[PDB]
Formats: C-alpha cells, structure tokens, sequence
C-alpha cells in the first residue's frame, strides 16, 4: 500500500485532460474528487522545493515550502453539474509557485498546500 510520498506522486505529478488523468491516477474511479492539481515539472525539481522557502501551511504548521520559481501546473475543478459516476472537470493550465508540506527522511512532499 502507498506511503504518503507515493500518494503525492500518483495524485499530483505528471512530468479532456482532467477527466482522463483523474480517472487514470485512481482519483475518480470510485468517487468524484472536487479539485486536484497536477504539476508538469520533473519529480526531482518538485522534491527540491522541500529545501526552498519555508512558510507556514494553511493550517499554521511550519513544514511547508514555497518554490522560488513558478512551475507549470494544471488545475482540475469539478463542474457544478458533476455527479458520480459521471465526474466532469474544468481544466485550467497556469504557471504558479507551489507550496508543499514535506515530511520524512528523505524530506519529500506529502501534501499540496497551494499554488500562488
């Protein structure tokens, strides 16, 4: 079964598109998930964010880190009409700074906190 680091990679890394990829990565095979972000950078450059700018997470914990540069991301957002089993997503491409929460040794991303 997956570690938190593995789940982050399956759900968010990818070095209409949202309907296809949300299904492919087992996010909407048995539920419709409201929002998810995919990052189109290399895994190692996303892992590198865990030693970049330390910031507080949305929940006030302090193990979150913001990337120095913007990264290519696709936001997937359920339409107002979406209902299981027919999940439906709005796809929005953007280049944004990402904020991830990191844990473990190696210190790697385990949650996507936000993009800016």
């Amino acid at each position: 079964k997956e570690t938190a680091a593995a789940k982050f990679e399956r759900q968010h890394m990818d070095s209409n598109y949202c309907n296809q990829m949300m299904k492919s990565r087992n996010l909407t095979k048995d539920r419709c998930k409201p929002v998810n972000t995919f990052v189109h950078e290399s895994l190692a450059d996303v892992q590198a964010v865990c030693s970049q700018k330390n910031v507080a997470c949305k929940n006030g914990q302090t193990n979150c880190y913001q990337s120095y540069s913007t990264m290519s991301i696709t936001d997937c957002r359920e339409t107002g009409s979406s209902k299981y089993p027919n999940c439906a997503y709005k796809t929005t491409q953007a280049n944004k700074h990402i904020i991830v929460a990191c844990e473990g040794n190696p210190y790697v991303p385990v949650h996507f906190d936000a993009s800016v």
